[PDB]
């Protein structure tokens, strides 16, 4: 009696007003699903699942984004002859808000034009007391978080060792506080890491 | 006076007899390079760099692979009017041998056919006392290591949380001991992780 899947289109990071979709589905005939949200505004939803060949689905849309809506979501599914026998919970998915506070500074190192093979360490910071820092490589699968190294010259940074330079890329950085893990700051200005090639 | 780059074609993992190449280069006019190997058979090499437009280069070939040749390499470069004024050392690159001992067992979980969005945790093990475990996603950029969880039912495994299932893929697993970090066992039989898609 497996659990459903919880996706997020466009993606987990959402700017204010910006409204997002959380497609919960399974290859089963789940009659209807529940979308629970853990955290601040602990709330629950319900949707009768559509049934495009081989797959049931409930596309919940989290309306105009706000701080009270970002948090951990988990999805459930139940079938006709027992809609109160809930399925196993789907892997928790975090939906966050972006642009709440000042954007950080994202420096590269060695520099932003290393040659193929050279290891790179993107490292961002701020004068603000951010407790975390998130690295988003333009589109690339997912993000990477990191605990800040508080106070040094007023700044608080975190270094992200990307390892030897694979391909180029555009990375952005976000800062957040422990307080509310789903509330993030603006996006650091985009950094183009350019990997000079070899024969 | 930057350092050169050290690549490895085909790649860092080398089976016995199999002979590999370590292309060290820079966009500078390095007259000649040095290839030092740290570890077991501490040895050093020298090569006058060729000069294909915009780039000098020394392609050292580590002959018939054996345990005494695998280890940490670092590359240096010096220019004509001072070939004894060495450059900064290039990022250490590890060259390893594969197939020294029994291959491990690479199980998937939930299973090897999760749906898009579902998180996966490849987890391999062995009856042998491996202290480490390395995950190689067929071609995918690089590897990921992990400390084993010794003795449980005779076995010693390590779980690799791949996170939510991006794309499918073929993963292999290797086991090694602390003793010689460059000596690895055979490759676990290939695992095809198939990510069922969504609308």
């Amino acid at each position: 009696h497996r659990k459903p899947s919880l996706l997020a289109h466009p993606g987990p990071l959402v700017k204010s007003e910006e409204t997002v979709i959380l497609q919960c589905w399974s290859d089963v005939r789940f009659q209807h699903f529940l979308l629970h949200r853990e955290g601040k505004f602990k709330d629950t939803l319900h949707l009768i699942g559509e049934h495009h060949d081989g797959v049931s689905k409930a596309n919940f849309s989290i309306g105009p984004m706000m701080q009270d809506l970002a948090g951990t979501y988990r999805c459930y599914g139940s079938v006709t002859h027992s809609p109160y026998q809930l399925s196993a919970p789907s892997d928790p998915l975090d939906i966050v808000i972006t642009g709440l506070y000042e954007k950080p500074s994202l420096s590269a190192q060695p520099g932003p034009t290393v040659l193929a093979g050279e290891s790179v360490t993107l490292s961002c910071s701020s004068r603000s007391s951010y407790d975390m820092y998130h690295l988003s490589r333009e589109g690339e699968a997912h993000e990477r978080r990191f605990s800040a190294g508080p106070k040094v010259n007023g700044t608080f940074q975190a270094d992200f060792p990307l390892g030897p330079a694979t391909h180029g890329g555009t990375y952005r950085c976000f800062g957040s506080f422990r307080d509310s893990p789903y509330e993030w700051s603006n996006s650091s200005d985009p950094l183009l890491v350019s990997v000079t090639g070899n024969p």
